[PDB]
């Protein structure tokens, strides 16, 4: 098999929400999650006298510090006869040698496998700060369920007595609406993420339209972020403001693809939210015996022999995307 | 006669349907077509417990997997009589020289090859999502069918009671239709590219008028495409949760034009859905001396002496057209 | 004299529509045109079995290809008496040399008289595009009609019917006609070219100045061309998906200006429709010593005895502008 | 231990207040602070005759000068329990080294503390300009009260019979109300910053809107100054001549959030009113033998032993943020 040096990748494509949010990573040394070790927040510097006295500064995780990592593992097979994908600039001559077969192939599965599980720290991420709720479940595992601990004022419904779609379309401006709504984000928004469905009816008023900023976008370095992965994300201007942007992510299902986001759902926050990205340890005989269990991502490869007499490889991670204050976040419930 | 290094086009046209649906690729080195050797999707990551080993993702084939390969192969004379495009100010001294003159006209020859052969593919696709099913055949070849597996549920038709025609262009509003269409497309649908006259009478409806967002700065890079294809594509604009282009497309057969599509007809879609690109082996008795049986087209300049004596540059192919799933489109026939 | 090589101009500025849709040129070594000479159409493809050899496509599509090429030939003497735009800083004592100022005066005389030839092939290109016929009428020459085979469903008038003149600028949307008019386009129509009096009602019209995109940079890359010469060419932006630009040139007739367009008129075209630059031949035995028949341009200069005691300078061509598709366009008399 | 040279920080993050009003810092090389070494202002030219030398010109400055700082000072273990932040393409080769962990958790803390100070100078301008007095205490602190000489008229709140939220939100102009305000600014007033919830009164006017003019761009340096505070600080736009700023930046006190300003209360006062950024001694035996005694922070690092066994980092400094003119900004508490 292939040796654990195969990992030449340096690949960087998380669509757009393990990029504004979660910035950094929390690998953890341990089975489980706790949140003592995590450094938390500052606090304040305590006005004191002279040298004649001092004290030192003690940072709690708060009262409920346990996790259980989502472990999982992609599994692929290298079964030399699939079929190539038909990349550019690609000689058939340095192809029929069997030695590139397998080489190119065992590498084009690692990616389709990372794109997987990328999609999957994608969902559970949105699924946390989507409403504050998150779960853990899949077949051949346990349940799981974490709470993130958002507060019942920032997950307004528009259904609610007053909604959008029934307004006129000339005159119901959304500026007192997004304000009110944005009062409760402990935290002057930024970011004001749309929907491909939802930013239809918002943008349906006229009174917008002409606030609207669209000269070539001048927000920040954001437009880097977005013009590398433009095929889920568009980004139109400012609020006046505010960054505008439309998320259309995707995910593979069984056999269908899906939205990452609810159609009339719609996120409101910060462009410097703090979001962790702690990591289980990988539960395996060899990454102990070389000690590297602390880790995002584990690719192993081997030959079984006996019973399944074929090639095998693995990619092992344990992600428990989570968020440090989800009350700077406010979920509107469009209709 | 040239060698086979005479392939210098680099012109990447193909119009609308290869680039939007069909962005996969895949040369076989085998005669037939094997369903079972396409990598397929990748499912989410299905959750797993850290106790045993995992679940191995295969790709399921389904119950037909052997297919005829579209092999087309024309040809074309390179009498050094014909006329030549003047290119700006390279020294039309050279003109003079033969030898220049035919090595000018073999790569318009070869365009006008690669031109040509196009069309099949784009035949091909467009005949796949608009039924899910395919008929190949022609003179001097056997007949052949190729059913994608498409359900009915796909090619419902306007004709089925009421008819837009058959409505007001005022008052009525066919979004709901539209949704209700798009209930049983299996997937998120963001195009629903129309015909050249199938819109002219979805344009009348005034609801259409104003819900349709005509300004520019629209969805995505997508309209790039139409900057490439400018001759056949225009973008409506955006109509909410999905984008509107009309395609004004014709094929040019022996001597007379004709449109590619029906006079009143749509298709529910997504542009993430999969398209398959996969080629035949070329059936040729020097190919196989060179080891390029796996390729997408192959070219070659030859001399034929005794009863045609002349010589002539040849292209060969077999685009064999596919997808992963037929079902993820409708094909509304209007009315 | 002087010797031939003197033709350093390399300037070309024409007037836009040389660049814009006849962007291709075609010599030619034959004294008249030959239209089934030029590539022209070529069919899609056949389904051919892969053992037996397929039969050879030959290039057809043009019936009717004879026409007389426009030749025209100017010419201007060269005696060193005229006064002379003094250019800043460069010539102290050198306006004493007469050669310097002689050939200065070539130079000038040149870049005078391409305007002359440019002028014909715009009034050859506006003549076809406006009308869809051709007449080539000079004096000491014959006259001559050129048959483009435009259909009179592109000629239609505004004054028929209901004008945009008895119809209101505030509340009635001219967008119904601009579809009423260009179903019968032949293609995607995205240039709408009009007249500085004939889009001045246009402009009054509300509906289009709410819908007038006229924000600059615009996607389109033509006005990268427009503000070389916009001495005559206005670009008022985009309309949606569509292309608006106003042109206002006129040709210097032996005294005064006139312009090329009829006031209420405007055409209806697409971005990359294709036209044909063909170039007669040069009819001059001293041309034809140096086998430069088939050419674009040809200069002269030679000294005169007898009558006419003084020294001349030829300048010789037949641009015969001819289309792919006569009825591509449309052209309506507004009203 | 680490040398006291390890100060590796360089980063300038004064939150809205340090960074644009106490631009000016003079720490003090006596432990209590004489406010009457202030260098001051200075007089006209005492006009005098060429003949006779004059009288020297001595500044002094205000009368009180005995007052005291507060000796806020962090402390904090380095227990090699931390679990490290995965910085990206970090190897974990130097993970396995425990020197370069330790080093990495120290620096870490330095920025810990570092935001741990910089909140404490920062409501100290903050009750400088609400009211200008300022009011330490604490446990351990000897609580001491600082009179910086304010007005009353510097303090007028919204209390009278109209108020800008029991008044029309529709044709009222708050403009000769904030002329009103700022008439007795001793200056010409620039800085209208807002409290985010008062803003939501503030913006209900629209006479503001239409006047409003918040363009991209303040002035062309107050953003180069406020887009480093993406997180609590955001500008609005002009009022004309002046600017608007909204700041909803918090302060954690031990296990809570706090806004730093009150809710309904706005501030008047110029970009340029220079502020002191006195500190005091600070008395660590250390510091007198490496003759620190007058600075700015002072870092530290020792292993102690016996009762709390262990190594710490220290931090330890004197801020009495002080404003040479208390009276050139007026509180306005809206109501």
């Amino acid at each position: 098999a292939q040796l654990l040096a195969a990992n030449e990748q340096k690949f960087k494509f998380d669509p757009l929400f393990l990029r504004l949010f979660f910035r950094e990573s929390y690998p953890f040394t341990t089975e489980k999650v706790y949140l003592s070790q995590i450094p938390g927040l500052v606090n304040m510097a305590l006005y004191v006298s002279p040298i004649v006295s001092g004290e030192v500064i003690r940072s709690r995780g708060g009262s409920t510090s346990e996790f259980t990592p989502g472990y999982v593992k992609p599994k692929h097979e290298v079964n030399p006869q699939m079929t190539l994908r038909r990349l550019p600039d690609e000689d058939p001559q340095n192809l029929a040698d069997p030695a590139y077969r397998r080489r190119r192939i065992i590498m084009q599965n690692m990616r389709d496998e990372e794109l997987a599980i990328a999609q999957v720290e994608e969902m559970q991420a949105v699924s946390a700060v989507l409403k504050g709720k998150y779960t853990m479940t899949g077949e051949a595992f346990d349940p799981v369920e974490v709470d993130m601990g958002r507060s019942e004022e920032n997950n307004i419904t528009q259904s609610g007595g007053t909604e959008w779609s029934k307004r006129d379309k000339s005159t119901y401006d959304p500026t007192d609406d997004i304000e009110a709504y944005a009062l409760n984000a402990s935290g002057v928004v930024n970011i004001i993420v749309f929907d491909p469905k939802g930013w239809a009816l918002f943008r349906s008023f006229k009174a917008v339209k002409e606030k609207l900023d669209t000269r070539r976008g001048s927000n920040s370095e954001l437009e880097t972020a977005v013009k590398d992965l433009g095929k889920a994300v568009s980004y139109k201007g400012m609020y006046g403001d505010v960054a505008i942007v439309v998320y259309s992510g995707q995910y593979v299902e069984n056999g269908v693809k899906k939205n990452f986001l609810p159609d009339n759902t719609m996120v409101l926050g910060n462009t410097q939210a703090r979001g962790l990205r702690t990591y289980g340890c990988i539960q395996d005989a060899d990454a102990q015996r070389e000690g590297i269990n602390a880790s995002a991502r584990y690719p192993k490869n081997w030959v079984t022999t006996g019973d399944p007499a074929r090639e095998f490889t693995m990619i092992q991670s344990a992600p428990l995307m989570l968020l440090a204050d989800p009350d700077e976040f406010v979920s509107v419930q469009l209709a």
